[PDB]
């Protein structure tokens, strides 16, 4: 499905994302606009065999299995297909754990090039949260 901006907020928000490891919501609504454009079902293949899933484009290479990428490592021990759901709970719980691996949230490129450095709390004004 596609969450509109309020109804993710709201969404990640009572998933206890907004300052986890000191990123504020509106970060994390910023990398999803850039990374799916608030769809939980795309893809998108990349040159070395994987695939990224869902809303937050999880990579296959090393954090879900989807049992067709090269050395994959499957760090968040989770099935790439669970991460297409519309229950964002997988996709938020595996964020958690790539957010964790001293990079923080460096990991997704769109969130690094769009969202670093601009006005992040505009993605949540508007709404009630």
């Amino acid at each position: 499905k596609v969450f509109g901006r309020c109804e993710l907020a709201a969404a990640m928000k009572r998933h206890g994302l907004d300052n986890y490891r000191g990123y504020s919501l509106g970060n994390w609504v910023c990398a999803a606009k850039f990374e799916s454009n608030f769809n939980t079902q795309a893809t998108n293949r990349n040159t070395d065999g994987s695939t990224d899933y869902g809303i937050l484009q999880i990579n296959s290479r090393w954090w879900c299995n989807d049992g067709r990428t090269p050395g994959s490592r499957n760090l968040c021990n989770i099935p790439c297909s669970a991460l297409l759901s519309s229950d964002i709970t997988a996709s938020v719980n595996c964020a958690k754990k790539i957010v964790s691996d001293g990079n923080g949230m460096n990991a997704w490129v769109a969130w690094r090039n769009r969202c670093k450095g601009t006005d992040v709390q505009a993605w949540i004004r508007g709404c009630r949260l």
